[PDB]
């Protein structure tokens, strides 16, 4: 029974497997657990869950996916401006709703004032529906295939189509645009050609941007996150990775919504090693956050989730959402093809520092993770895990689990290795791990 | 050089390994110490061990074995309301004394007032014995086999079997009811539906009832418990799982006989790597039966027990009996079949939370343990063990043992890592242990 | 830059491998540092080397190259009284120097007063010596081999076999007792049977005994240290196994002359997994070495010896002697024949409380160890790497390290982990490892 | 966010594993660190790195290719004095610049006063260069190949040949001293003989000779010092292995330019195991530089440098340079030939105070690392490594980073081994690591 603020500030440089949470009262079930997130000051997810930018784990499949779930995903920039641009645009098309670009087809088989096409089949035949409807509203009205919007001239103002109106109905969760598209957002540099690449992206229609860096308290970062603001004055931008409250207070004042968190702990990660520089990320988390939430600024606990003890752990610790790279890696819907080795299906893994996915001293390694199936199966699973955790420990929210934790409600007490081992999977002979 | 209430509330998140108890003054023979227990408020069993719910440990076959070796078993309830009270009948029928049903066969070979036909073989060429006589009395008075219990009016008021006497005179330890049968306990979740599961393992003749549950600590299992005590007023209730004082307090006013303690810490769970929740079980152990006590309401020290070391530390920090899965997953007497792998005889063990035993997020996983032969040389082994430990400490009984603990007689030391190893096995070039 | 009151008063259970002794000032040579360390109140070795009474390790071989070397044996008792005793026989006729029975042959070839035959060879042509003489004059004195010594009447009062005179110039720093015979002590156990094994080993001539037992603060072994100082008032005797200075007190108050200390450290040892009573080495060294100290009462560090800082380590903490029973199990002199398992040589090494050894609740493991070659080379490695340590500290003597140690002088340091493992060999892709 | 002097001041002997450097702000790249630093109190590199004194680590070759780089290297004396000042004549004749022997070829095909035949060609068709001139202008005076220096008289002063030019220009961190010679170093032991071999070595050209001994606090070394100090009072001397201040100060006040800090924990060291004597590194570095810093003394970290985290820590902590041992032994320009195993190239490397190297007590251990390709690729990779981490921290140069640290400016943070386990490579399934 030790509250957050005394287990962090004895200096015995925690991480999530040094530490548990201790569970309270009870009174509702775990499927009545609200995860809503925000991911920076005006993007808001159903989800605490995110995507990392990495040449293994996100590009548009992964985002879509993603996105589609409840979460979010960041595509790589080690790619060209053309390429990623590309696939924030596959991202954004995904799913659109009103149609309007082929729709006003162009006007100026449907005879729909002006001279629409979509012609022959003449616009008396054919069912309509009146500009100012809403996506409910246009589902129903032509229950079955193929919806041409009219604007009172009869004038073909929009369309819908019914694909659409399926993939908004099929995924209730949806992080979504105020477009009814599936919002994205893409990972940049900090150099000047990152302008550019920047440009491109903001016409693909990203809709976040962070900046990418294993230590992003710089004068490059903090000048560039200015830049952003300025040209891009809605544009939600994420500061580079910072561990530390005083790294925080620079990006923050430079213009952050939001924070990256996480220094050398992400698992295809040797920057402590080579570098001797990083954080250990539980202390990280709960430091950076308790911090950064008296300016109203969402930290992103990236790096170290090898499970879902980790992302409810991050969360209980203040961050508002989770990063991940390695518990995603080897989905259907990550980049590159499916091989074997011992029997083993897997799927390449590496760090955005490793030589290959680059003197230069790597700070990243390259390797392969065991195939996890669909993010469509996976996300769901993380989504059930976390809420049985939340209701374990006694709260119905995300935002409820941080009151608790920031009130001194919620307790937690150290694990020693004993304690560890105690806690996985003793005992057997042998044993297969399974969790949906 | 370090008493209990030091030791266990600096917050170091310490476990069974992390810790050794300090030898004492010798004046008695490991024969001498007691091991009497109080299983709940007012179930006394001659040993303080306990056959877990689960699928691969308890079902009648455990819960008879362990019965006649002074301990107790807990059916699991992952088997039809039917099913599950056959196996609590069987276990009930196993041994009875003076039967009744079969006596008052039916009357209203032998000739016994009334019409007892058990006829032919009249009642002057037949053996009797007098109603309000015991069971001592009884085997002696027809040393043979085969004796009809009469009453005044020479009606056939009862019998009793050899063989029951048999079974009474080979076991001592037996833990026994009022009616001299094996006493029994069985596990029932605390949905609705758990109350006529309830209902038909009543009828079968259990005697306490744990509510199975990872945290019990709910308005579910405290409604739950206050109707059972309602409706059954005498039956003995144990508390889901706990392991903080405020959980336990509850469970304590819901009404409960006893507490089940553990969480996360057996051998096939998951719950602290998937859930983030859970607490080191030597703590856990110390600081619920620490306040329990102060109501008198006895703590299972439930998990984590992979030797008589541990059983022997739960006990000494204050739980009144010790619940074990792995430690007897592998007996004759348990569930399943026995097979081989690498030349080594195995029996399957899995967590109630795997998805085989069972979005559905696992707790649990399946495994196998080696053969550890029947229940009736491995508990009368740990008896033993528990009973050398009580002499090493200077303690004649277990209840002395926590009297010694709490008032600060009792001493303990944390084991550095380095001092765990040294505890165990080292420096040998090869070797294989044996214990009975 | 730690003393040992402040290491070891921390309630942190450390051990030999926790720890280290940082260097000092060197003004002398390895060579020049003195070793000399008490057994008992008054048995004194040159080294403070002891091998354990077990079966796997000492009996006659072993005792007899133990004393040669500098140290002394303990015989195992887990052999008949007459087997015993034969051992103690073997070891103490090793040497004898003077021998008196074959000299007074018996008088009462040479013609030496009397009727010493050794006759023919008469008393002129042959070389003789004086009564008084030593063993250096009675070596030169008849330079080449076969010397009766002879009592004023010319009466044949002893003898001097050349082979002895040679095993006492060949080995100087020999553990021999008043009549120059090799010192050797037995072990036995506490029950009233050990008193007639007690009063062989007496009629053998064993010179110090060490009453066996995990537990030795028991009445059992308080009642028999007042009997063995009773009926052999000088005989020295050392108490039972001991880890605290509580323990300590009942068998000093019983009348012991040094005391054995530890409990479930020793390599085949355990004890602590299934009685969870013990203490870790290092710190129950110096708890009871402190306080036996105050009554002039020799510690014998028991258990846990794994190598030759060990040894320090424990000498350096306050104990007189070190017993080890791996770190010698597998020498040429050690009981058991040698074979061969993956083209490794092996020696048979078990813990006393083993079944074979040996309800029974088994307290050690029976394995093996790889050859070590000979005692006699063994142990004069051990002695020269005990003599670097006691340099590297700024120690002339066994002695001087005790007082640096408990004025405050010698200083310690914490080990890590990290730092254990960076004190050991670490880094390499392979290596073979040797000593001597 | 903890300080050096807070951190390493709680006794709980760290090491580098231990911890990890906060970052800080950045404001300038990697490439504008600058890592100058003072090998002793005259003798100043490029760079922190320095190769160790052992058989299979430097040689004329390791010391030429490590001078070349930035750093230095100190010739092992496990050979002949005659060997080894050859070693030692062999780098420091690798560049010389204007060379004098052969110029003054002696005078007393070129026809240049005196009678200097390089004759033939006549000194009016040959190009000659003034005396006072600079290698600068010597390069491009005869920008080609084969350039004879000429004193007024038009008399062979001197001559300086093209390739030792192009040796100059091709490396530009090259350590060199006053005469344009790469500086080379080695190592003596402190027995008599040491005399006329530091003699041979003077004779030779060394520029700094280190005491070599694990344990320098000697009288006997002290009186080497003093004797070194005034035979030759310009040479740079080095002080023996010590860990402590206490230790330091009498090295210090025999007259060491420079310390060499340093006990047991060298990837081959078995000292802390057999002797129990030493101390863990990372302590052992801040405290000793914490202490010879307030005498202008420099600090050696030497020993367990696994990796360009260690070398950045110890300077973190104080140390001017990094002596390695085992992150050198395998590369092209170390003792030894290539061999393989199981396809692994390796090359061996064993501790000066294993058998091989050398009653004798082992305290080094015999083995063989991976193939590490040349110093000239392998120091470069080190130097940017470093580089890096400087930046991360926030600091310029190493300098900076010093005052930082005694500033209280630079902070630390404890890593648990959870922490540990996190900050390296975890949840692969496989992969290959490369830094260069
Ligand atoms: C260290 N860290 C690196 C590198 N590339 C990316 N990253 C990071 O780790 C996170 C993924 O870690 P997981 O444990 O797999 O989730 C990424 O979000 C990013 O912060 C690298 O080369 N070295
Ligand atoms: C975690 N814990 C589980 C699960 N099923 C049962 N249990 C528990 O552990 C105890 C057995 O642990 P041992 O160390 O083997 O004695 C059981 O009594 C119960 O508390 C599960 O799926 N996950
Ligand atoms: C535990 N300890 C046992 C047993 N037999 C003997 N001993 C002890 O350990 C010492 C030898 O330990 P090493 O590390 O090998 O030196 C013996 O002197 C004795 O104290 C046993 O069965 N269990
Ligand atoms: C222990 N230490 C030894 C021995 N020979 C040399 N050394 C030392 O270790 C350093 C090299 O360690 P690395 O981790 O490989 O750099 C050397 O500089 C020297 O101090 C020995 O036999 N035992
Ligand atoms: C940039 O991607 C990362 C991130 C996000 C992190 C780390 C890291 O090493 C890299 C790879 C390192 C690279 C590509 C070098 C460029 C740079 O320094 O930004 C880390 O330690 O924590 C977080
Ligand atoms: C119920 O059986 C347990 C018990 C007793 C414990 C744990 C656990 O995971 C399960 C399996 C988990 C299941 C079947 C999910 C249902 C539930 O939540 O009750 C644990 O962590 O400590 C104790
Ligand atoms: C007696 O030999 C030992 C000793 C010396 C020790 C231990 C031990 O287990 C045994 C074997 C245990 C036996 C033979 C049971 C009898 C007894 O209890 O004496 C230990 O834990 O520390 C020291
Ligand atoms: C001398 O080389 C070393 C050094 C530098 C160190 C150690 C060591 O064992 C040896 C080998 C030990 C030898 C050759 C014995 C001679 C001596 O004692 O000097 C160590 O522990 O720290 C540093
Ligand atoms: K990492
Ligand atoms: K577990
Ligand atoms: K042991
Ligand atoms: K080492």
């Amino acid at each position: 029974g030790l509250t957050a603020q005394q287990l962090f500030n004895c200096g015995d440089g925690l991480t999530y497997n040094d530490f548990l949470i201790l569970p309270g009262y009870i009174d509702f079930t775990a499927d009545q657990v609200d995860l809503t997130s925000a991911l920076t000051k005006k993007i808001t997810l159903k989800t605490p869950l995110v995507s990392s930018p990495m040449d293994t784990v996100t590009e548009a499949g992964m985002a879509i996916a993603m996105a589609l779930t409840g979460g979010i995903g960041f595509i790589h920039h080690n790619c060209t401006p053309e390429f990623q641009a590309n696939e924030v645009r596959k991202v954004k098309k995904y799913e659109q709703g009103f149609i309007t670009d082929p729709v006003v087809d162009r006007v100026r088989f449907e005879a729909k004032m002006g001279s629409r096409l979509v012609i022959m089949t003449k616009r008396e035949d054919l069912v309509v529906a009146p500009a100012g409807i809403t996506l409910k509203e246009a589902n129903e009205i032509l229950q079955r295939s193929k919806l041409p919007i009219v604007n009172e001239n009869d004038e073909l103002v929009a369309i819908i189509a019914r694909t659409d109106l399926k993939k908004n109905r099929d995924y209730p969760l949806a992080s979504k645009d105020a477009k009814k598209q599936l919002l994205c957002g893409a990972a940049i540099g900090t150099h000047e050609d990152d302008k550019y690449r920047l440009d491109l992206l903001a016409l693909a229609g990203v809709d976040v941007v962070v900046l990418d860096s294993s230590q992003g308290n710089s004068i490059f970062q903090i000048n560039m996150i200015k830049y952003m603001k300025e040209k891009y004055p809605n544009l939600q931008v994420i500061g580079g990775n910072v561990v530390t409250a005083a790294q925080a207070k620079n990006l923050i004042d430079a213009g952050v919504d939001a924070l990256r968190v996480g220094m050398g702990c992400g698992s295809i990660c040797i920057t402590q090693e080579v570098l001797a520089c990083g954080r250990p990320q539980a202390t990280a988390v709960y430091k950076v956050s308790e911090y950064a939430r008296r300016f109203g600024v969402p930290v992103i606990a990236d790096g170290g989730i090898q499970n879902v003890g980790h992302i409810a752990k991050a969360l209980a610790l203040g961050a508002s959402t989770v990063m991940m790279g390695s518990l995603l890696a080897a989905t259907t819907e990550a980049p590159g093809e499916y091989f074997f080795s011992d029997g083993i299906r897997l799927k390449k893994y590496r760090g955005m520092g490793s030589l290959d996915a680059m003197i230069k001293v790597a700070q990243g390694v390259s390797g392969a993770v065991q195939d996890k199936g669909s993010i469509h199966k996976f996300v769901p699973y993380l989504i059930a895990g976390i809420q049985h955790s939340c209701q374990d420990i006694g709260a119905k929210s995300l935002t409820q689990v941080r009151a608790m934790m920031y009130s001194g409600e919620l307790k937690f007490e150290k694990r020693t290795s004993s304690a560890q081992v105690e806690g996985g999977v003793h005992s057997l002979h042998s044993y297969e791990k399974r969790l949906f």
